[PDB]
């Protein structure tokens, strides 16, 4: 079965597309090597089409069926509810793509009669029709990256496939509660989206320590979405159906599976038929849950086929990392080969071949790695970090261009304890916010696929709640981390850390001068910049924050708003 079939109609833009890094008066203070930063556009959609287009074959053995039966057994304990039209509407992002039927995201959120009436008609159609393929729009994503080295210089735009707004609201009603609760029940501690950064680090560290002679590896599946077959998607449906559901929800899920999830026609922004899809749609509510369940199912069975010892997996959609009991460096390499052969038979061939790791800090999963620093008391502290190249390239772009998603904010929140997020991102962006008097302006960012509207002034409390106060006093980072950051800066032409420490003292002083929440930011976020630090005590508002739903499930491409 081919993942896609094309007509020849091009994947078209729905607006003007920029590829070169936009420059303004603030750009050079952050990055000088402008030519190293770019954004993907529809101009490379052709290259992407070739990569994601291929034949899929599956050979399912008993290990596969054994694991699936166990997953279904846990899924049977789940009771999920249907969401009312209003609840589904409120989960819709204010700037979600408008419907082709006379209404947009705001009309949905406002529960306008027109939107609500059309939504009900789509719902009724799903119940009456369980066969007609539902239309979807295919677009080229505009994402920012840094060039080099030998991966062709620049990577092609990724593709996004999504159904109409009316259908998206319907998915929420029938499956929001399911995709939010089922994964954790089925996979337990292996479900990665239930963890905050600190909790993820804790699980990785404790899992690593639970093995006599730990060995670990990340498994990179080549174009995971395209490796997902009709079988996989139907098996996913069988798992959802194991839940205790309202009869109406069962019909809608069966309908969505047959008409949308398994595949359907692809239409470009101009209304032309681009082809047909027979693999995972990247822009549906079940994309994250489906990829997670399927990755976990195939990997769990593969672990058995490979006979890995005391296996512990951590799955986030298509991102997989396994930690197990080492049986010698020789058998470890052989085991991974068997694991890989098993995954392949299941249709999930690897991109980069997997390799055994015997140093937890060298394993990258979800683009991150565990590292260590020290708190005020001098105690060793494990935290999550990553190479800052992409985060910095995106920050440069957002420095001169307002975007729907502010990656710099998401990165500060998730990587608040890191050297680079603290010295560069915080310093740079708070400087910009100060100068524009926009510290109180709520900005959107995405965490685990979901959209959140966050006020920068609330960062101190948010960071305390997610990482603890230690995020404001970590010091003495590892040489490896320091060197990776410093190297990254030289590559992009970003001023050295010493410059940022100097700038931070200024930003800090400026914030303190504003008093109120602004002062709190200067105090907590930049205490690392002064030689004579302070005490930094718990923030009252911190415990007042409603951080519910922040780290429960993944919703990548799920069109979810959690504010
Ligand atoms: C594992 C995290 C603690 C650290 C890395 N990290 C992520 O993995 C993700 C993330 N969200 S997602 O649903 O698209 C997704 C889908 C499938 C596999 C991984 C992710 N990963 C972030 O959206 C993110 C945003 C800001 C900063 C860091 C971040």
């Amino acid at each position: 079965s081919m993942s896609y079939t094309w007509t020849g109609a091009l994947i078209t833009p729905c607006a003007a597309e920029e590829s070169k890094l936009p420059i303004n008066a603030l750009s050079n203070s952050l990055l000088r090597h402008h030519n190293m930063v770019y954004a993907t556009t529809s101009r490379s959609a052709g290259l992407r089409q070739k990569k994601v287009t291929f034949d899929r074959l599956q050979v399912l053995d008993d290990h596969y069926r054994d694991v699936l039966k166990e997953m279904k057994a846990k899924a049977s304990t789940v009771k999920a509810k249907l969401l009312s039209v209003e609840e589904a509407c409120k989960l819709t992002p204010p700037h979600s793509a408008k419907s082709k039927f006379g209404y947009g995201a705001k009309d949905v959120r406002n529960l306008s009669s027109k939107a609500v009436n059309h939504i009900h008609s789509v719902w009724k159609d799903l119940l009456e029709d369980t066969v007609t393929p539902i239309d979807t729009t295919i677009m080229a994503k505009n994402e920012v990256f840094c060039v080099q080295p030998e991966k062709g210089g620049r990577k092609p735009a990724r593709l996004i496939v999504f159904p109409d707004l009316g259908v998206r609201v319907c998915e929420k009603m029938a499956l929001y509660d399911v995709v939010s609760t089922l994964p954790q029940v089925v996979m337990g501690s292996s479900y990665g989206f239930q963890y905050s950064p600190g909790q993820r680090v804790e699980f990785l560290v404790n899992t690593w320590k639970s093995k006599k002679n730990p060995m670990g590896f990340s498994y990179d599946t080549r174009c995971f979405d395209s490796t997902v077959t009709e079988n996989d998607i139907r098996v996913e449906e069988s798992i959802y159906q194991c839940c205790d559901l309202a009869p109406e929800a069962r019909q809608a899920i069966k309908s969505l599976t047959e008409r949308l999830y398994i595949g359907g026609p692809l239409t470009n922004s101009k209304g032309q038929n681009c082809g047909y899809r027979r693999c995972r749609a990247s822009g549906v509510l079940t994309t994250s849950c489906g990829n997670t369940l399927t990755c976990y199912l195939k990997a769990s069975a593969a672990c058995r086929a490979a006979k890995l010892q005391d296996c512990t997996m951590l799955v986030n959609g298509d991102d997989l990392v396994v930690i197990c009991e080492s049986a010698g460096v020789q058998e470890d390499a052989a085991s991974l080969r068997v694991f890989t052969e098993a995954m392949t038979r299941y249709s999930a061939p690897p991109g980069d071949p997997p390799q055994p790791e015997y140093d937890l800090e060298l394993i990258t999963s979800c683009s991150s790695n565990v590292s260590v620093a020290h708190d005020a008391s001098g105690k060793r502290v494990y935290y999550l970090t990553r190479d800052p190249t992409t985060p910095l390239a995106r920050a440069a772009w957002e420095t001169a261009r307002h975007t729907p998603v502010n990656s710099w904010l998401g990165n500060i929140i998730m990587y608040a304890p890191t050297l680079w997020a603290r010295m560069i991102l915080m310093t740079h962006f708070f400087s910009i916010l100060l100068a524009q008097e926009q510290l109180e302006k709520a900005l959107d960012c995405q965490i685990y696929g979901a959209c959140y509207s966050i006020e920068p002034l609330d960062l101190p409390q948010i960071i305390e709640r997610l990482h603890g106060l230690s995020a404001f006093s970590l010091h003495s980072y590892s040489p490896g981390e320091i060197n990776r950051v410093a190297s990254c800066l030289r590559k992009l032409g970003v001023p050295p850390l010493r410059v940022w420490r100097h700038r931070a003292r200024s930003v800090r002083a400026r914030l303190l001068s504003q008093g109120g929440r602004a002062a709190t930011c200067g105090k907590y976020l930049f205490n690392w910049a002064v030689k004579t630090k302070l005490k930094l005590t718990p923030i009252p508002a911190a415990s007042q924050l409603d951080l519910s739903g922040w780290f429960v499930a993944g919703y990548s491409g799920g069109d979810i708003y959690h504010s």
